[PDB]
């Protein structure tokens, strides 16, 4: 617990959404292995009933947190000025607010906020898509080059073992795209940086961007509580933590990137920054309180990943391989010391994947996955965790690209 004289006065919740069915599946996806892919219940790209309720035991967990530390309250329904949900406009995200809402304050009549246009990006969660800003297609790659720390053209080099058992969990050698390619998954495949003209969509190509896919679907259709994952081919954690490697270099590469992080982050970050106290002007949510107590943010990984980059905050998450995985999020509190000073910390909590595969109950006895984060820049920040927030402040203000803030 926080030390002697500390209240917890204000929290932003970034998280990603639950459980979904794959966002597509391509003819690749199916080539690459002689299996035939599982149905989902649900349409390609949206949440899952079960991602629902696994969102919603996550949303259990919050509420007996938030009336331990003084909060929220205890036993009663919250006043709606105490909560506000913002989601994006997807069905995964505003389901997953929804959710959110129904663990967090069961039989409460509280609902979601969204973009009133759901067809057009939201662009504080995608504003280089919603036409905020843009990137330069050579400081793209010069960045992105940067971060791999090697030619992207020589990536696969670096994840060797992992592609090879990416291989054999597909049983590539015996698929389709080797008989219409006569066979090595990695040489069949290198890594290329791609990028459209506008510099407005930039994707990995080739074995570690196709392979992070793959793995994110295992590790989906095990949250998922699917009667066959990866055809019964991943046995071992060790299994799962390999496999999953490569979606975190992915998202490492694409979203932690700080020249891509900036450009798509930037709204996210001024917005959190501004709820926790920070005196940077942001683009108000509509209809939110003076006395919000609980932001939630629905969101996606691509955007966690983001804020990660901008802050440099890194970890791993015990029992979960996917460092972004479903429903976990980025927690940040503003703390308050007793003489007034204010704070920021920063948590991700998460589900473990056992607890997804479980649909384990959530509570303070038998917790939510956490871990405390390090804010680098922040060299005042108190061993026990603590960032002063008038250098937090500071720190964003560095961070965020300006041409990216919403006007």
């Amino acid at each position: 617990t926080a030390p002697a004289g500390f209240q917890l006065e204000r929290v932003v919740i970034l998280s990603r959404h639950g459980v979904r069915a794959p966002t597509k599946m391509t003819q690749t996806m199916r080539d690459v292995t002689p299996h035939q892919w599982p149905e989902w219940p649900v349409k390609l790209g949206y949440i899952t009933p079960r991602g629902e309720h696994l969102i919603s035991l996550m949303g259990g967990f919050y509420r007996e947190r938030f009336q331990q530390q003084g909060l929220l309250p205890k036993d009663n329904c919250p006043t709606p000025d105490a909560v506000y949900v913002w989601a994006d406009v997807d069905q995964r995200t505003r389901k997953t607010g929804e959710a959110f809402l129904a663990g967090l304050a069961p039989q409460c009549d509280l609902a979601i906020h969204h973009q009133q246009n759901t067809q057009q990006a939201d662009p504080l969660f995608h504003p280089v898509k919603a036409g905020i800003c843009s990137m330069d297609k050579s400081q793209v790659h010069a960045a992105v080059e940067k971060q791999a720390g090697t030619p992207i053209e020589t990536l696969n080099q670096r994840y060797q073992a992992s592609l090879a058992l990416m291989s054999s969990v597909l049983d590539f050698p015996k698929s389709p795209y080797c008989q219409q390619h006569n066979c090595d998954f990695s040489q069949a495949m290198p890594s290329r940086l791609a990028i459209n003209d506008d510099g407005n969509k930039v994707a990995l190509e080739g074995a570690v961007g196709l392979a992070s896919t793959l793995a994110e679907i295992f590790l989906l259709e095990h949250a998922q509580g699917m009667p066959k994952v990866a055809w019964g081919n991943i046995h071992t954690e060790q299994q799962w933590n390999s496999l999953l490697k490569l979606h975190n270099a992915q998202f490492d590469l694409m979203s932690r990137t700080p020249y891509i992080a900036k450009h798509n982050g930037t709204p996210l970050l001024q917005t959190i920054a501004h709820a926790l106290g920070s005196n940077i002007t942001s683009r108000p949510l509509p209809d939110i309180s003076p006395d919000n107590k609980i932001l939630f943010i629905a969101g996606h990984d691509t955007n966690i990943a983001n804020i990660s980059g901008m802050l440099g905050m890194t970890w791993t998450l015990p029992g979960q391989p996917d460092n972004t995985p479903p429903g976990g999020a980025l927690v940040f509190e503003r703390w308050v010391d007793n003489a007034g000073k204010p704070y920021v910390s920063v948590n991700m909590v998460y589900q473990t994947l056992a607890q997804l595969h479980d649909q384990a109950p959530l509570t303070l006895q038998h917790p939510a996955g956490s871990v405390r984060l390090n804010i680098p820049g922040c060299s005042d920040q108190t061993p026990d965790g603590y960032c002063p927030l008038s250098t937090f402040s500071r720190l964003v203000s560095h961070s965020v690209e300006p041409a990216c803030q919403l006007p």
